[PDB]
């Protein structure tokens, strides 16, 4: 059955997330992922050619889960600010509950496994979000600034604050998450 | 004076080696070698690795905090002070990113303690007290300090890194625009 195949794939994907988040890429072998998933390496090779391919499938599994949830939340907002606000809360919750997804993404994107094609693929999946933000630049809602700046003030602070919350230097209350969003919005909002 | 110079050689070698290879890989011997001096010489000034790493953290922090305080004090008001400090910090990151990396590596390590934190907050008191007053006066949003750190200081580190990796151009104009965004993030909008 397909459902059995998918269950096994999810086991390997989740195992790779945990192992790499705890130990990094180098220390994490095919053998170790398989053992963490509770399956044999022979079974791993039925689904993934090699380590490289499983690390990339895992990157897409992590990225798609996060992007899809963000997009779903964003789609419920009646205007750009509300959409971004709903997405922000959603991403904060994902980071607080599944920080390993954030850590896998971060480790991957800053490694030699990352490529422009991989970035473009995730950008394409996040299209509805990115195009909405671009359209806010055109309409005078969002400062007409290069994207690196928008990323710095509207996306990156979520990662940083989730880390501080989990390390005990900030309390991840709904009130504090909203305050942070308010600040991200003010940063990017055209005056 | 000549004492300050041998010391500087060791402190700078510590900054370079740790920034490049991390703490665990950096021994007294490699720091001494990087400095062009013997471990026996190193031990004249620093008792062991622990003490050299701490002294290096204070050297890095003092260099940066003092430059920031100096620039902040030339501002004609709070916003101008923060804008000048921002430009000075961004320039320091561009020229000496190893200072930022040493600070980051150390603060995110087991060597870091609340007492060390407090000592740096103390040296920076004039800035932090002015920012705190701004939180009650209508200038700065009355939010927890970790949010102020997130939107007013951390973006300098992130943008410096992007500049050095080629994903952002660190022109005077761009540095100013980024500060305007950071200010908008932290600034209390009541009455405007």
């Amino acid at each position: 059955m397909r459902q059995r195949d998918d269950s096994k794939r999810i086991a390997f994907l989740e195992a790779t997330v945990r192992e790499v988040a705890d130990h990094g890429f180098s220390a994490t072998s095919v053998g170790k992922i398989a053992k963490a998933a509770g399956l044999s390496p022979a079974t791993l090779y039925i689904y993934y050619e090699d380590k490289e391919q499983l690390l990339l499938a895992t990157f897409y599994y992590v990225s798609d889960q996060v992007i899809d949830a963000a997009l779903d939340s964003f789609s419920r907002g009646k205007d750009l600010r509300e959409g971004l606000r709903r997405q922000w809360h959603t991403l904060f919750r994902i980071g607080l509950e599944r920080p390993e997804l954030f850590r896998y993404h971060e480790t991957f994107t800053h490694s030699a496994w990352m490529t422009p094609e991989i970035q473009a693929r995730n950008e394409s999946r996040a299209a509805n979000l990115l195009n909405a933000v671009d359209q806010g630049k055109q309409s005078g809602l969002i400062k007409p600034v290069p994207f690196p700046l928008l990323e710095t003030f509207m996306f990156r602070p979520i990662y940083h604050l989730v880390q501080r919350c989990l390390q005990g230097s900030f309390e991840g209350t709904d009130e504090h998450i909203e305050l942070a969003f308010n600040m991200a919005w003010d940063a990017v909002a055209d005056r």
